[PDB]
Order: structure tokens, then C-alpha cells, then sequence
């Protein structure tokens, strides 16, 4: 805005526009140098209320490090700038409102400051008189040192004039209270405003470290130092792959406040693309766009869909289907087209022997009835269906009671008939005791 | 050089002298904070050019905004006025000049150029009388801006005692007329000071999840093969992490203006050597190194390897 | 003698002073006259009131000099202390000072006589 | 334990032990004015702790 930089060299009469423009030029170029690497303007550093004037209804500020689009370094600390405290009588509207910081515009032909004179244009300018001290071990003097002129207004108002950033939100309570979300994020130019986001970030670091240690757990349960000829151990080494790298990344940025967000979005970006090749219907639309203008929902919906990605089975499995009947003739449905391909049928049951004269007392130990127009066994049975009684049992089945077990054999027409049925029953009338029944199929 | 600070005593009295000394100090301060993230020295934010006037051949410019390596702003929006008119007569039959912008070296025993009465020599810091005053209440008086001194320099150029910044680059057309070419870009402080970029890499992440979509096509519809083991989907699985892990970081990059090109040089990199070792034959070598100080003969080769790897 | 929903003891006998109120017709009406104590909010950098530096929020410090001796011995001498700045401001004007307090509540008589009725109740430490 | 109390006359002069009896002394006040909070012992009024920092075998407090 014709920002004029002057030069001195002999004879020049001394004039403010000189200092002021140096002063103007000298923030232009501060800010030129930040816009090189970030792309991002400015934010919030700090924004720290008052609690116990809440009930009592007023709004007191304490600490206002927040950072204004255009250059400025607003500054509680060190430049006294404390706005008045904002009434809450005047609203009545009980469903919530957004306090928000402003600061004036319009400094073409001056934003200046008369106090004599009223006008419906806002300045931004005050002056106050103190007495700073030499730096040099002399007496101080009385000096006259500019104050800016904040104010603090609400969303739901106009708000032309003014150049703003949210700080704030404000909600009813049971009893006829006022209290603060802990749900808002303002723009952020560092992580140590606004804790909730801090609280759930690190939860997100504790729940990465303990998926680490279980699959480092399972690579010892096997030990692969040879191959394995399976899908497991390259899901299992591909997630190891994921996680190993982003701990000793992320860890670094959530020890330190003051980073950018940018730096831990593009890192959680990098994460949640790599844990999504197999795992949701999602596709990488489900990673959320960067909206640092007002941040509402990139980060929450960011970490839903990690903490949902985080599971992740690795699958070289095996069928677990509950039969619910009301009758004696227990009964599952949604049998996979899929594994006709190496299906293999290793179905249990839990039951109140003795002994191994349950394999009489599995009296119809032969032929029970899968497809799905049988009713009961005790007189639809099939046509080529064995059932081997298994107390000696092949490995890798999960959960394994031994003495309760069985196969079950049957033709190359009733079991294609059965997989496009997709339901099967068991074959004891009297099951209805302590015997308790699972599913069960692995691919060959 | 020697650069000094001022001490503000009470009882010093005043000296012009003081107050350059301490203005050329902040812009020293903004080179130590800018070099926590650079290589080499810099180059243009924007440059726009009016070929209007070419058939009369001229040439001039319209905004023009350029950093210079010792750290110092130029800005035709706010600060300096615009370069003289260029005159191409005495090239007039050649075929392609390459025109740079100028600033005049700095020494330590002159300053500015006084009126070109003693021009042996060329000085900057042109001088101008502006009467701007009104952020109290009146404009009346009348104060010295400074403004800089700069030309253009096209074919010998390389005759320099100035300092050097390229901006653009004419050819004979067919109708003997010169034009501006659609051509490789002296360096850039931003993505927006070249329109031909923001043409082609459009084009390439457009590419990109194209490919992607047809690979998610080919596994997603079938259950056995999210986990299968054949020789080709191990490959499918490993190749959707590679795109799967760089898709995102180049989509927020992309949707975005201004931002140093080592950063974007950061992300193509990895996306190529980690494709590079996928289905080929061919060395490691391929990969270019980044020369800033050049006009950057290295992004457009970079894009003619990545967009061979993805078909 | 008051106290203050952050714990601030106030007597009018020890750290003392009050200005009187000017005019009570501003308000034309006399039930809804009643008068309140007002001590100002907490600046959390500042501190007490020094000069004619009036900003839009006001002090609640102040200092003053008064003659002071309790030791072992019978001579007297003046030390600086700390006394608060309290106003009688009126319910229905502002609260950018404290309130939170009345203390009375004028009504007037049909011949233009403010006076206190007995109704009136603060909210109370003691009986 | 001895709870001294210091005394500032004109002559008096400056110790630390001036001021940590003096501090110890308005301690020792706050129960003699508890007639009910010494008749139940001392007391806890907020203690809040994290979950998310025991499948590491961790433990780390909040709010005491």
C-alpha cells in the first residue's frame, strides 16, 4: 500500500514518515520471509481464559498471544493489551455463541486517534504515557507509547469493519450456566493451544506403541528366519513396514510445542495413506482435506479413521458362525461362493462326557444333514456323507478343545449344492444339553 | 563487508550515518533466519510481460517482483517504479536473446548515482520526491523516497558488473517476429511464476489417481484377491503402497500457491525412487540432481521419467 | 463490612473510604432505585491507580500514607499502605466493574421523600 | 516441633529463620480452626487418572 522506504544522507529535515514507513517495511520483509516455506498466514499461539467469572456471567481474558493474517504480533506479555470484559447479560440466546477478537481496518487517510471526536469508523490506534528506562544506567523519562485497540465481539453480530480470529464458544448449561467447550480448535500456529488436540494426539502415539509389540509377539510365536510360502508373514511384515517408520517421526514432533500443524498433517497424511491398501471400503478420499482457515473436522475425523484402520486381521483364516435355532436342528446362514476352491469342513462341538463313548452317543454319526431342504436328521439324511470321529486333530485351528471333534465328508453335488444354500444344521436331537457348537472351514 | 551497530547514548547527537548502518542489520537478520531452509541463491515471485507492442519491436514490463541474492526485495507493487523501455534494433537479426534484470554492484567508497554526470561507474539509488503523510491527519510535506536503478540487459549481458536474474526468452517465429517462448523458467521463489508448470503437473496428478483408480478396480471387486499370493498381485499390493503413501502429500502441495520448489523436489523424488525399482532395467543414475543456480534443465526430465513409470 | 465471591475482605472501618452518590433524580421512577458496592475486576498485569491514565478498565488498588506504630517503643512514624477503591453505582448502569451486591433499596414517599423500606434483604453471612 | 515465633522490634534483624517460622505458624492455624476437618482426617477432593498408558505397564497422574 505505497509503502515508501526513504533514505537519509545530509540535510534532511527530520519527519515521522520516515520512521513510520521503516517501521512498516521492516514487518513487510519478516513477513516475506515466513511466507517462503509454510504457505499458511497467521494463527493463535495462546488464548487463556478465565474460569471461575463464568457462573457469575462476566469474561475476563488472561494471556492473548494471537496472531492476526496481515502481519501484526499481538502480545499480552509485553505490550499490555488487555480488551475490556465482555458483558453476557445482553444474550439471552441460550443455544451458543462464538466469542471472536477483532482489531480495525481503515488507515488509508489515517486510522489515527482523536478522543474528542466521534465518528461510526473505528481506529486502531491509542497512546499511553509511562516511563521506560535508558538501557545505558541513567534516570527514565515519560515517553508516549502506542497500545493498540482490541476489543472482543460475537460472531452473530456485523463485523464489516473489523480484521478477525476466533478464540472461543460458549454453551448453556443444566442448572442455567454458561461453560466452555472443550470441542472448538481455533487456527493454530502451534500445537500447545488448545490441549484436548494434545491429549488426543499422544493417546494416538500409546496406541500405536501397543500394536508393536503383539505382532513383534507373533513374529516370535513362528519364528520366520526362512520362509513362510503364505500371505501372513508379508501382511505381517508390510505392517511392520508401516508402523516402524512413523514412531520415530511422529515421536519428535508431540515432544516439542510450537511446530506447525502442517508438519504433523503431512505425516499423519503419509500414515493414513499407507495403512489403506486392503482394509475399508474408504478409498483415499477418506483422508480429509487441509482447511486451515477454520480447522472443523480435518484432525477429529483424521484420527476416527486411524483408530478404525489400526485393527487390521491378517487373513489366512477360518469360519466362526454361531448356529441359532430355536429347535434341536442348530443352524447357521452366509456360507462364501468363495471357498469352494479348497473347503474343508472341521466343525466342533463342546459337550458333558466322560469319556469316548460319546461317539456312540453321537448316535447319528453319519450323514447328517447339510443342504437346505433337510428338517431333521432323524429322518432326511444324505447319500454319502462320513463323519470321521477326529480326537487326533491337525494343527492351526484357534481355540482347540480335543476329544469334541469331527469332519465331515460328503458328495462333489450336495456340498456345491449346500454353498449355493449357504445354511447346514447338526444332527443330535438331544444337543440341547451342555453341548455348545461352532462352525468351521480352511481353505486347502 | 563490515557492517556496525549503533549504540544510542544520550548525548550522541545524530549522524545520517547511523540510521543506514542499522537499516542494512535487520535485512542481514532476515538472511540468517532464511538460511535454515536453502541451497543456493534465489530468484523470481512474479513476472508479467505486455507483447502487445512487439510488432514496433519493444519490449516492456507490467509487475515485476524479484528477490535478489544479498537479501534484497524488489516490489513494482508498493516500493520501486517500473524498468525503462527496452530497445532490440541492434539484434535485430540473431536469433534468441536471453534477457536478464540488472542491479549495480555495491561498493564501500561511493552510494548513489548523481544525476549520470560521472557515469563510469553505475550507481543505484535513484532518487524521488513523493508527499505521502497521512496516518495522523494531514499529507502536506514533502519527503525523499528512495527508489532503485534498474535496467535490462540481453545479449551481452555477461558483461556484467550487476547483478544477474533472468526473466524471459524470444525467438524468431516463422513470420520473422519475435516471441515470448513457453519455455524453461529462470529459478522460483513460488509455483504461480510459471503458468507451464501449473499446466503440466495438473496433468500429472490427474494422471495419477487415474491409475490408481483403475488398480483399486482391480482387486477391490474380488475378496480372494485382497490377500493373495500371486506373483503379479504381490507386486499390485506393494505398487498400491507406493501410490497410496505419495497420492496425498503431492494433492495438498498442488491445490496450493506459492512455496519453495525444494520442498515439491523432496516429494517427486521419493515417488520416483521408490517406483524406479518396480519394472525396469535401468540405472539409478536416471534420477537428476537439483542444480538451483541453473534455469533448471531438471524438472521437466523428472516428469519424463515419472510419467513413462506409470504405463 | 462485606465480603466478595473471591474471598476479599472489605471493612469500612480498617482500609477505608467511600464517595458519596450525586444525584438520585436521574431516575425518575423510585422502585426500581437500589443501590449496589462495587470493587473492579482483576487486571492480571497492571495493578493499582497512580495517575490520570483512565482506561476502559479501571483499578482496584490505590495507595495512601497514614501514621503508624505498634513495636516497642512509643514513637510513630508514616508508612505507605494499600487501600481499595469502592463506588456506589447503581443496578441497571453497567457491570464492567463488580456489583454482584446490593445493599438497599430507595423508594420514595408521595411527597418526594426517598426512604428505605423494611422488605429489602441482602444475600447475608449473619442474622 | 518447636514452632517458633519471631520477634520485630527496632533493633531486629534479618534471618530466614524470621520468615519460615512465620510461615509455619499460620499452617499450624488452619486445623485449629477445623472442628469437623479434624474430626474426619485430612482429606482428597480430586484425583483423575489416564488409561490409555497401561497396556505399556505404565502409569501417569493428571489431577491431585
Amino acid at each position: 500500500m505505497k509503502i515508501y522506504r526513504p533514505l537519509w544522507e545530509d540535510g534532511a529535515f527530520l519527519m515521522p514518515q520516515q520512521f513510520q514507513q521503516q517501521a512498516a517495511w521492516d514487518v513487510h520483509l519478516a513477513d516475506s520471509v515466513a511466507r517462503m516455506g509454510l504457505a499458511h498466514p497467521w494463527g493463535v499461539v495462546a488464548a487463556e481464559f478465565d474460569d471461575s467469572l463464568l457462573p457469575l456471567s462476566r469474561l475476563n481474558a488472561t494471556r492473548l498471544i494471537v496472531r492476526f493474517p496481515d502481519g501484526t504480533l499481538i502480545d499480552t506479555e509485553r505490550a499490555d493489551n488487555l480488551p475490556p470484559v465482555c458483558d453476557l447479560s445482553t444474550v439471552s440466546d441460550r443455544s451458543l455463541v462464538d466469542i471472536v477478537l477483532a482489531l480495525p481496518l481503515l488507515n488509508a487517510n489515517g486510522g489515527n486517534l482523536d478522543n474528542g471526536s466521534e465518528s461510526e469508523r473505528p481506529r486502531r490506534w491509542k497512546s499511553e504515557r509511562v516511563n521506560v528506562q535508558e538501557l545505558a544506567g541513567h534516570e527514565q523519562s515519560e515517553v508516549a507509547v502506542l497500545r493498540h485497540n482490541l476489543t472482543l465481539r460475537m460472531a452473530h453480530q456485523e463485523n464489516a469493519a473489523w480484521l478477525t480470529c476466533p478464540v472461543t464458544r460458549l454453551v448453556r448449561d443444566a442448572q442455567g450456566q454458561w461453560c466452555r467447550d472443550p470441542r472448538f480448535i481455533p487456527p493454530l500456529l502451534t500445537l500447545s493451544a488448545s490441549p484436548s488436540l494434545m491429549t488426543e494426539l499422544l493417546e494416538l502415539l500409546h496406541h500405536l506403541q501397543a500394536r508393536r509389540q503383539r505382532l513383534m509377539s507373533m513374529r516370535r510365536e513362528n519364528n520366520a528366519r526362512l520362509a513362510d510360502f503364505a500371505v501372513a508373514d508379508v501382511s505381517l511384515f508390510w505392517l511392520l513396514n508401516a508402523l516402524n517408520s512413523a514412531e520415530p517421526v511422529l515421536k519428535e514432533l508431540l515432544d516439542m510445542p510450537y511446530r506447525h500443524p502442517e508438519l504433523l498433517y503431512r505425516e499423519l497424511a503419509r500414515l493414513a495413506g499407507s495403512l489403506l491398501t486392503f482394509s475399508l471400503e474408504h478409498n483415499v478420499d477418506a483422508v480429509p482435506a487441509y482447511h486451515h482457515e477454520t480447522p472443523e473436522n480435518v484432525f477429529p475425523p483424521l484420527l476416527s479413521l486411524l483408530n478404525r484402520l489400526l485393527e487390521a486381521s491378517l487373513p489366512s483364516r477360518v469360519v466362526f458362525i454361531e448356529l441359532k435355532q430355536k429347535g434341536v436342528m442348530w443352524e447357521g446362514a452366509l456360507h462364501d461362493a468363495r471357498l469352494r476352491e479348497g473347503a474343508d469342513f472341521w466343525l466342533s462341538v463342546r459337550s458333558s462326557m466322560p469319556g469316548h463313548e460319546l461317539q456312540t452317543k453321537f448316535p447319528q454319526l453319519c450323514k447328517a444333514g447339510s443342504p437346505d431342504d433337510v428338517s431333521e436328521v432323524v429322518n432326511v439324511a444324505l447319500s454319502g456323507v462320513i463323519i470321521r470321529p477326529v480326537t487326533h486333530v491337525p494343527a492351526a485351528i484357534p481355540l482347540r478343545l480335543e476329544n469334541q471333534y469331527f469332519a465331515l465328508d460328503l458328495s462333489t453335488d450336495a456340498a456345491r449344492a449346500m454353498l449355493d444354500a449357504g445354511r447346514c444344521t447338526f444332527y443330535t436331537p438331544a444337543s440341547l444339553g451342555d453341548v455348545k457348537l461352532e462352525l468351521f472351514a480352511v481353505l486347502r
